[PDB]
């Protein structure tokens, strides 16, 4: 039943969970409220005789996640390698292109400079945030008025190079660039180690999948937790004015504890009500970092028929109509059950989710032939999916964005506790926010915050450096010396002396 | 004790007891939950001997809000004109300015230019958008998806009209230009009459308040519902799978209903569980739609100092540093306890909240003594103030504003019902939204929509027009020849830049 306990953390996703595991191994009495039937959130593994596992929700790994990777180890669960051994595929306009590498190539001279220069003008202006505070920025305040739109379109010449950028930041941050905050953005791929991490497969935070789902991690650490973990159990009140906190649910039942962590997106921090008003700076910034949207589809088809043309199951697709923008090969390990995982993102994944099911398959599906070729496409055998707009526990899916202007003025709150309630989840990290590695951090520097609290840490050992995976490696990032010199369209004319003309 | 209904309604609100009210005259069982220990909401009239009474939230009304002045008066309630005999004064760089009517003078030639046509410019999108349906304007994707900035930077040249047109932004929406869609707030100007009506004092919004206190309207409705308005018991939890719709509050309390209208901000609808997970477009714009930032303050002097050079409470000022924006005479009708309102808006609001109570109410003395001129700006004998941001069940106050790209997405929604769940609250308006007007215009749609679904009210006679209050007479707004034709500061060039070829082309010839 309802008892006290020392600390009571709220969310058993991946950062709730690695903060209630932390707490125990130092022997304190911490309990876990889960709103959801299950565990692991915005991480979710289905399991169905059609399928076997698949991570309809978090599921991709890499090089520099060193925190989610070693907890994924501890759990005894293992990492496979993502398919990209054959062709990669950009659909632009007239049909498919074949292609290699992190990026797909860009081949009139102009765009190829403007392309280019994008890229590198991003990460320039990345390395002048901190990845710690943001709106601590030199520029922090100029660009936090702007729209990553506008950003774009303030250095792509190209109208090319400038709806790529578009599609980037569909992709990752599952919002239009209009919608969000340049120096937000910024900051979220500097965050993640510059765009050439974030979105490479082969050294990329795209490199590999947990063999078994990712799901898994949630589920395994509360195994080990057990009892501690009550499910269906929506945390609804926080009272903190007593001696000791006080924390009702919507099951209707109680509980007091000395601490709380709470580990749940911002936006959802709203679904609880809290006796001490929290202060407007929190209470204002709660209202004001949403969830983006996007559906993860996953279509099987018997045989992987992409590879009988040297594909493999990636696809960049760059056309207004088409439903998915990018696409991967999703197909098991030991070649088993062959399928193709594709993302439908910001205002497609509303217009979308508008059509049946069905329909939507059928799209998809009309849409892979054409961009691969055989309509070996059209035939699947199972379909899944998931509309993360639709959980209320949740809200949408890669994170919450920050849109303009907010940044810089209640963001430096994010992490800042309210009074013996402290905050985790992967919004609040440092590195890799909004991914699992970025859970894994918060649901333990939350928790060491707590710790110290209580005595049992130093203010020193609270933000803890992780030992780089020895399993996975962080190759370096190779920077070209052509991209490094490359002139910006702007540049080529004033070289060329152009700019007393009438073109 | 907890027991069933007919009809439940979330909300103490204005927009809530309005709906509550047509509901218990339709004599149908409704229930009003409210989560604070008060009623009003966003509406809010402090008392004590200091003040006697004071609207430290929604206060003023004007010439088109017909629905909230009818319902003002059938409760009994009187309204009395804002001070305006005086000078008002502008706050710009230098000093202060005096001047008279609607929007302070601006004398530079191409400012002046720039400036028209900014407001005139601002005035014709909106007539372009459909007050019901503002993402069903023509132009409408392409301006969500620009900044309230971005419109303004690319509309004027001067960057005085432009650092007033941030202001207008700042004091109509309490947030930052850059911060809001074009889109949206093109729509919010239009949906109140045009900036000239949303602006003007002597004949906007902003013409007079209620004699007693704004709060009166929903305290005094409460009145006549007594029994059935629950105080103190915040919503939580709505279940709507049964044949009867459950609601559990936070008092551990729990009603069943055949329906239920929610007549609180769309953001704070986040504070209530969903038994079957709302639809993905309201549970995503649910996230989406802010509520603006600012803090209402009354300085109260012993005397009315600033009539004393010809000056009303009204102050426009311009000046980064400053830390009230726009200021009124607040002083009561018998010239009791005279006093200045004024606001703290967008940047500013979370600036100076950081600060101690007592600095916050020196900092604003210091500058309205700057402003005015007299040091007697600097001996006040009370000052209330009300920091909206820190309200839980509110969020903020003029209202949400939809940022750049939303309106366009998931904005055909904040009407629409979900299954058995109607919605109010002014956000839902479609005249003054945001506006105290505007919660009654929804409170009553909505009402009408849960009556309709019982049959005792046509599918037709659910959006009801109002008419036109006798006592508040709706005068037509002039729009000047002038204003009406002079050039913009680009059109003065594309005309001179023909001046020029003519001039030099006639004469050349000649010699
Ligand atoms: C959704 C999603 C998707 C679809 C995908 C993905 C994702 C997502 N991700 C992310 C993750 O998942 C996250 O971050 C995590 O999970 C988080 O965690 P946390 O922090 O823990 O949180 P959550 O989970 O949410 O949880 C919470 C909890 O709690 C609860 N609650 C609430 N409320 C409440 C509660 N309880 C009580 N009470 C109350 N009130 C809930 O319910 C829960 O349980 C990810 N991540 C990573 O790491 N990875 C991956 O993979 C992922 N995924 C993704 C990504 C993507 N990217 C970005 C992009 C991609 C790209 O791709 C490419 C590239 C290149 C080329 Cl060429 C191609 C392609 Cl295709
Ligand atoms: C805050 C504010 C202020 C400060 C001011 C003002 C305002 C405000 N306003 C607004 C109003 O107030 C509003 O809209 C209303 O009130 C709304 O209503 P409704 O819709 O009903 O809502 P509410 O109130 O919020 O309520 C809700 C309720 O519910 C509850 N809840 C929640 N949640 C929950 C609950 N319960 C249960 N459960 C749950 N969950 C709450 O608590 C509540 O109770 C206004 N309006 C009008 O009409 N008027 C006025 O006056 C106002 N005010 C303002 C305005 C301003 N404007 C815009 C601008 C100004 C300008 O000025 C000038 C001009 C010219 C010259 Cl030369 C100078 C100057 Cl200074």
């Amino acid at each position: 039943a309802g008892h006290m306990f020392d600390v009571v953390v709220i969310g058993g996703g991946i950062s709730g969970l690695a903060a209630a595991k932390l707490l125990s191994e130092y022997k304190i009495n911490v309990l876990v409220l889960e709103a959801r039937d299950r565990v692991g959130g915005r991480t979710y593994t289905v399991r169905n005789e059609h399928v076997k596992w698949v991570d309809v929700g978090g599921a991709y790994v890499g090089p520099t996640q060193n925190r989610i990777l070693r907890l994924s180890k501890e759990l005894g669960i293992e990492t496979y390698k993502v398919n990209v051994n054959e062709r990669l595929v950009q659909y632009v306009k007239g049909k498919t292109y074949p292609f290699r590498g992190a990026f797909p190539p860009v081949w009139n001279p102009l765009a190829y400079l403007d392309y280019n220069n994008l890229w590198r003008t991003m990460d320039e202006m990345g390395k002048e945030i901190p990845v710690d505070a943001p709106w601590q920025a030199r520029h922090a305040q100029e660009w936090d008025k702007m729209t990553m739109k506008d950003l774009i379109d303030k250095i792509c010449w190209t109208k090319t190079a400038r709806e790529f950028a578009y599609l980037f930041v569909n992709i990752n941050v599952t919002s239009e660039p209009h919608e969000v905050s340049a120096l937000w953005f910024l900051w979220y791929v500097r965050q993640c180690g510059g765009t050439a991490r974030i979105f490479s497969v082969t050294n990329g935070g795209q490199e590999r999948k947990f063999v078994g789902g990712s799901g898994q991690v949630s589920e395994q650490i509360m195994g080990l937790l057990g009892d501690k973990v009550k499910l269906s159990s929506p945390v609804t009140y926080i009272d903190q004015t007593d001696d000791n906190i006080i924390v009702e649910t919507l099951n209707h039942e109680h509980y007091e504890c000395k601490y709380v962590i709470s580990a749940i997106p911002p936006i959802l921090t709203a679904k609880i009500h809290f006796k001490p008003e929290l202060p407007p700076e929190r209470n204002q910034l709660i209202q004001r970092l949403p969830m983006g949207a996007v559906i993860k589809c996953m279509v099987y088809y018997k045989e992987a028929f992409w590879k009988k043309k040297d594909y493999c199951g990636c696809m960049i697709i760059e056309d207004e109509e088409a439903p998915i923008a990018i696409t991967l090969d999703d197909t098991k390990p030991d070649g088993s059950l062959p399928a193709i995982m594709g993302f439908i993102l910001a205002r497609k994944a509303d217009r979308l989710a508008k059509l049946h099911k069905d329909i939507r398959k059928r799209k998809i599906c009309e849409l892979y032939a054409k961009v691969l070729g055989s309509q070996e496409a059209l035939y699947p055998v199972h379909y899944e999916e998931k509309n993360w707009c639709e959980e209320q526990y949740s809200g949408g899916c890669y994170t919450a964005y920050f849109p303009p202007g907010i940044m810089t003025q209640y963001g430096r709150v994010i992490r800042q506790p309210v009074g013996r309630i402290y905050f985790a989840g992967t919004e609040t990290a440092t590195q890799w926010s909004g991914y699992m590695e970025g859970a894994v951090e918060a649901g333990e520097r939350a928790a060491r915050e707590v710790l110290n609290a209580l005595g049992k840490v130093a203010k020193k050992d609270i933000w803890v450096e992780e030992p780089e995976s020895k399993d996975v490696p962080a190759i370096e990032i190779t920077h070209t010396f052509l991209e490094r010199n490359l002139p910006s369209v702007p540049g080529l004319l004033k070289i060329t002396g152009v700019s007393t003309s009438v073109a």
